[PDB]
């Protein structure tokens, strides 16, 4: 068949990440025929519903929502050209988090933001706060929060880029895995579409990532996790970090480390049992209500 239906989420950003590969597998292949299959962890379950009684061909998806478990027969095959990995500080009042004064509140429901945010800054009032970026950006606008944390690449990606006051460096706020990459998935016997899509993968985004998902896969990790996991190619080697914390920022488990390419998915799991065996696997076990990671 010449014909690649896409399935996907249905808000601007999810589309603007459809569209993305589109474009790509039209430049690749200039005789394709793709047809996007949008639909209302639930952010990719119906997504994967679709795969399996084929009604799509392939699923993009923001690699850190994408699940550490898959279906039999489906499974993460490409992924693309990593953007900026950092979250942005977003505020029309304040210029900085420095800048902050005591009893601020930021929003954010992710464990990872708020975890790193509450260890630096006790006296912040962390919120919760959910929806597409437009959304959160109008409660912010509304002035139901002095600030709130969103990722640089999805502002970036709906041109929203004046939005971000300030990156925070990764030693701040340490990215969620995958954070700023794309990736597609598929029925892994489908090889046709899977010889389409190799021409969409970034093998040193592919090698960061790998690492990043072995660490959380090995924790058990989703979005819902206060953890941090992000990898960086330096000098020819991966160099790895990974954080667990609780909410209250009061006790945060660091850990790095640094290897060959290669090595990229031994090394996740070494340093997520390291934090394991150093009380990651107590602080885990809160959150996921009695169930922590083997
Ligand atoms: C795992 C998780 N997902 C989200 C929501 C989300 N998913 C994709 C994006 C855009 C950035 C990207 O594609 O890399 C976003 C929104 C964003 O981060 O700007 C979250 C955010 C929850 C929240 O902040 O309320 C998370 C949790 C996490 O990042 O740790």
């Amino acid at each position: 068949d010449n014909v690649l239906r896409i399935a996907t989420r249905q808000s601007p950003l999810a589309l603007w990440q459809a569209h993305y590969v589109k474009d790509k597998l039209m430049a690749s292949h200039p005789g394709l025929v793709v047809e996007l299959v949008p639909m209302v962890g639930l952010f990719v379950k119906e997504l994967e519903v679709a795969l399996l009684e084929n009604r799509a061909d392939i699923a993009v998806h923001s690699m850190k929502d994408v699940p550490v478990e898959f279906p039999q027969g489906l499974g993460l095959v490409t992924i693309c050209e990593r953007e900026d990995p950092r979250d942005a500080f977003v505020s029309n009042n304040y210029d900085s988090l420095d800048a902050l004064p005591a009893g601020s509140i930021v929003g954010t429901s992710s464990l990872r933001r708020q975890c790193q945010l509450a260890e630096r800054r006790p006296d912040l009032i962390i919120r919760s706060l959910r929806g597409n970026v437009g959304t959160r950006l109008s409660k912010l606008d509304n002035g139901e929060y002095d600030a709130i944390i969103l990722a640089v690449a999805g502002l970036k990606r709906l041109g929203l880029e004046s939005r971000i006051r300030a990156a925070l460096p990764p030693e701040i706020s340490l990215p969620a895995v995958g954070q700023g990459a794309v990736g597609i998935e598929c029925r892994l016997d489908d090889s046709r579409t899977r010889e389409l899509l190799a021409a969409l993968n970034h093998h040193e985004t592919a090698l960061r990532v790998t690492a990043e998902r072995a660490m959380n896969t090995r924790l058990e990790g989703g979005c819902q996790v206060p953890i941090g996991s992000y990898a960086e190619l330096i000098d020819g080697e991966i160099w790895l970090r990974a954080l667990v914390g609780a909410p209250d920022g009061s006790q945060i488990i660091r850990g790095e480390r640094r290897g060959a390419p290669q090595d990229a998915e031994q090394m996740g799991i070494s340093l997520a049992e390291e934090l394991l065996n150093n009380g990651a696997r107590e602080i885990l076990a809160e959150v996921y209500n009695g169930d922590a990671p083997a």
